[PDB]
């Protein structure tokens, strides 16, 4: 005796430490923490890693997390800095303080961005080269193909995000306005993230999956009520809230948590978020952008292709084009 | 037809909006949000309210929360400002940006504090005069009896908090050092919150509830390993992390969430946190301070009284005394 | 000292025992237990009651439940027999071993049924006359209005059930056949429970809420694949499985759990299950039957009215009629 | 177009079906289903398998399970019969209708048992030779070493079970009698399963982890209250309930669910259940029996060794011995 309490390490199997799984966030900050909580809270960690190019906040941030320890069931969580540890993995996510611009049109850029994302990513990928990446930063499209490309494997590893978010916005208010329920009810959006963001009025329905078109009778902008105004307001909704920002995070992260949950577990479900644009609804070049799709086991398997074709089609279509158009030039690390 | 979709309000019961339950936070900020997440996340809202003497953050803060909406199941959450709405309730909690001092000994004060807590509390209590209050702010003791008193009903409504926190700290590290498990294992602390914080080595055990005293053989400070150093470090642990603060929140709130969960549901369990000090282990006057106890349905029912009596007894005992001693004077709204 | 451990009952508030809420099952058996598990498991008990006109199974049944105790968080669960205790409530459910007939068309009857349900119900209602009742037994319609009527309050208290079940059946297989996801995807059924059960092909869609009609092109029975055969098989699906029965229960109860969850919490959502048939889609007399609707706080608030009108309309319509037609006579306690 | 809806299989990664994980039950029946529910309900399936030497119940049983489908999130569950599929795994459990004897002392046997377990096990092990086995059947000890042995790897793969169960029994009643809480409070048992089952009064405590010995003052059987009678009753408690049995299952399975949860995730915690008896508290030969221990990642890592030594020591000690003594002969496939 001596060592402490009965037995000593071995006694059965032995020295090792095998999670099976594992995950991580490069948003140890707001989105990070928001993410962390949702994640540390829901139910997902067989093993979890957290980290950034920060030494301080890290120390402090984890302390609250680590301490909570006994309130949530997640045995292990590592903190440190560079990109060695995290390896043990599957799902990894990076933000990188730059984000928006604080005003309007999500970061047209990639320019000084290439830098910010790169020295972080190519590190993580090597260590757990066998994972999928959730890339967030304004124009999700832009980076998804940026990350995917420099990173490693088209539609298997690269998942942007967006959409689910806009839908939520689209849905709650409207629903509430309509006069209904949180859970059921339905209808989507297509494309990017503000300054275009195009909705589908072709399927908007209520706790049926019947039709609100036959009823409230079509037209948008020639009726007052203002269906049109509704979706615009929303874009604004995503927009202004300039007074308070990292609460974009609360929900943002929440959404991401939902996605990861969705992706991590393998539900074969459905979620927007920009991946490939090659199902069989031809799109002008590399393409890139959203479209409702289903995620699982390794990343995604199948996107859902279609719509009416009344300008909205173009609305959706043209946006992607116009930017790459100019991006062509702007793009080049 | 016209109104929209089939039926119209009535059809069954009718006009009303009856949660059954309900709750709230005056920490719409850090602790607030930290709290909010844990809460909005775990599983507790049949109906939820959030608010402060803030107009802005509020707007922004809720947006992320409200939007998440579809990711968590909590039908309704109200934002607004003063203290009318929230009424619908049971559990309510207030922080109030003042908190610490950023350096060491938790806010000796109450002075300019009386103000900060009062114009908030006496409002809420009237509207949902039928609730229990979780008061947090450095010297939990100090305010619990302050809130309780001006507020309404001794050991039925006033619950400080502390302890569980210190235990967690006490436990994880130690356990890890020991070489064991997150969940089982055990041993407590008594008193206040730093600069005394006294532990019980009289019951510290491991996944048995047997004894580590018989083994690692007693003494503290005459052995090197440094059991003593261990608990001190912890106090420091709670202490320094001055680089990053609101992560005190992450865990702080987490803990509070645990408590509320515990209290809200009615588990008849056990949790430190300062209430009455009159079980039958006589304490010098009004008294106030912690001691492991059991919470339920309306607040608490029963505290757990006891220890060895070797100076530690005094350690615990004397602290409370010395402050009231001086507080006597300092106390008086 | 003496009594045991520190303090004694009072010390704060005092003698009382106040859940806030509470619920119960008269299917202490299969459905009962199935129900119990789902319920004891998910997250719903602030306070729970279970009981029947059984003394034995009760004793035994609860033991496993009660013992699990420490694995799930549900402080209290009472067993006993008659109908005094349970009072403390909101949601109560009765089955009553008679159920089917073991062969085909769900219990045409009510005859010897009136008896089986009555001596149980009018008891419970008085004690917790302030609740809502989930009545299950073949022809849900039949009894809902039977229970509701003798019981107390039309569309406020009486909720049959059915539908969600048929949808599930409708959906999984089909979806799987289609080649898709568990969660998203959609389309419903209307009416009763087998031997008619009419689906809506007018809204069947996939992870869009777009349209599968425009595509797989209409017709049913003039195409081979056999959309038609599909829904029939399902009815059969509900049907045969005569080899094993109480697994109808597993899912049955699961479904009921989903419903109650839905109802208990107040989600303002959507769920079939037969209530009132008076939205504003006139139905021949008392009426009774399903139709997707939204449940909440006290029972239901609003049903969703509509369809195409191609025979299917009649299909749905006529069934209800024909039975009441004959029921008229058969009905009379 | 034609196939149905947009895109076709590939589009990203491709043809494959990779869970990551997976699990199974050979108690498709009572314990099985009880297990299934707890499991299908809590949160554990990235991928799940269920099966037995039954064709019928299987068909029926799964139907309820499969249908529930949309109520719980567990994408895939396979049914079929022999032992090919399940392979994909980690944790597997077998019961095998024989179980008790319906009267008293848990199945002294192994005799006709060897048969019942063998033709099932050696099948599963080959396919997912990389797992851990939860063996249940009266004398857990007996089979654990039986399964382990013929099966494959001592203390790495073989986990009996028992104990947690007895503790629960020990705890609830007592606690309730005491007058306290579901969650906190503590004290254990050692050995086997009835007709000896020896408790530790050396650590029995209350929401402290302090001491009830110093207080209610020692002795058992020389005091009336009847601490002694208490634990006996319990054994009886496990015993009689002969009127109703498979509710032993409800809890039994629940407990097993708790264990698996514990084991599956890797909490490094603590749980009785018989494994190795070689920590360093020497036990007469092969040994076998319980003792509180910690489970994780691959099975278990470390058991907790100790007690007083007053006859109880012998009580515990001797039982194991006496049976092997005779078993020696009886043992031999
Ligand atoms: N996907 C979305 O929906 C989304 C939305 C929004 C807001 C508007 C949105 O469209 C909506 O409709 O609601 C924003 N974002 C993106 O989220 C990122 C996170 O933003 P944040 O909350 O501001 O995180 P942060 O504070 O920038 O970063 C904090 C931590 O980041 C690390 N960090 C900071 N700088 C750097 C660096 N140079 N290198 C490495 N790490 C760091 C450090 O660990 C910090 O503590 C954001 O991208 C936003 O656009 C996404
Ligand atoms: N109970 C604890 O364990 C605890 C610990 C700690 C840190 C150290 C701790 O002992 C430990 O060991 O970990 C701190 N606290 C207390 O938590 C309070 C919350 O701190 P916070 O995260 O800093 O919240 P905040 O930012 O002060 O407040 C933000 C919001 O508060 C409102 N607010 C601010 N000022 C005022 C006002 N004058 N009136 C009304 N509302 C506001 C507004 O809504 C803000 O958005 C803190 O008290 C700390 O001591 C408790
Ligand atoms: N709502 C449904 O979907 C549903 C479906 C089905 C099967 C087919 C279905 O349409 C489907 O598509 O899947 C059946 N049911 C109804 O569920 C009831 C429960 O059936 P069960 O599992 O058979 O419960 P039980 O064994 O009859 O009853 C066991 C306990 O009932 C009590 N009990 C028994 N007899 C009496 C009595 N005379 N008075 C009071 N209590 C009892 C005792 O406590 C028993 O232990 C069933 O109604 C079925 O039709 C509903
Ligand atoms: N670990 C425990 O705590 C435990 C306790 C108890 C009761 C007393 C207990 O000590 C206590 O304190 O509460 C019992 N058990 C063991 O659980 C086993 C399950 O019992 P069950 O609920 O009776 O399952 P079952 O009905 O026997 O089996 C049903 C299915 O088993 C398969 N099956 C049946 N026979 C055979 C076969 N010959 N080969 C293969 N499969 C099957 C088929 O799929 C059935 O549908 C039980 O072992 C009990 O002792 C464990």
């Amino acid at each position: 005796a001596t060592l402490k309490e009965k037995l000593i390490a071995p006694v059965a199997q032995q020295e090792t430490t095998i999670p099976d799984n594992k995950i991580t966030v490069v948003g140890v900050g707001q989105v990070g923490m928001a993410c962390a909580i949702s994640i540390l809270g829901k139910s997902l960690t067989d093993e979890l890693a957290l980290v950034d190019v920060l030494e301080d906040k890290l120390k402090g941030e984890m302390m609250d997390l680590q301490h909570g320890s006994l309130f949530l069931q997640t045995p292990k969580i590592v903190a440190n800095k560079d990109y060695s540890v995290t390896a043990n993995s599957k799902i990894v996510v990076v933000t990188a303080g730059v984000r928006q611009q604080e005003g309007e049109s999500r970061l047209n850029l990639v320019q000084r961005n290439v830098n910010v994302f790169k020295f972080i990513i190519p590190q993580i990928v090597k260590y757990s080269p066998n994972c999928i990446i959730i890339v967030v930063s304004n124009p999700v499209d832009i980076l998804t193909y940026v990350a995917w490309k420099l990173s490693g494997l088209p539609k298997h590893r690269v998942i942007g995000s967006g959409c689910n978010l806009d839908s939520a916005r689209f849905r709650y208010l409207m629903g509430e306005k309509l006069g209904v329920h949180p859970s059921s009810c339905h209808g989507w959006i297509l494309g990017e993230h503000g300054d275009s963001s195009v909705a589908v009025w072709s399927g908007v329905n209520v706790a049926g999956v019947v039709l609100q078109q036959l009823n409230p009778e079509m037209g948008t902008d020639n009726d007052s009520e203002n269906w049109k105004e509704v979706h615009k307001m929303v874009v604004e909704s995503a927009y202004e809230v300039i007074k308070l920002k990292g609460y974009t995070n609360w929900a943002i992260g929440l959404s991401v948590a939902d996605l990861i949950e969705s992706m991590l577990k393998n539900l074969s479900r459905i979620h927007p978020v920009s991946t490939m644009v090659q199902g069989m609804y031809g799109i002008e070049n590399e393409v890139f952008l959203s479209l409702p799709c289903v995620l699982n086991a390794r990343g995604l398997t199948s996107v859902i292709n279609q719509k009416l074709k009344d300008d909205e089609v173009a609305q959706l279509k043209n946006s992607a084009d116009t930017l790459w158009g100019i991006q062509k030039d702007l793009k080049d690390l």
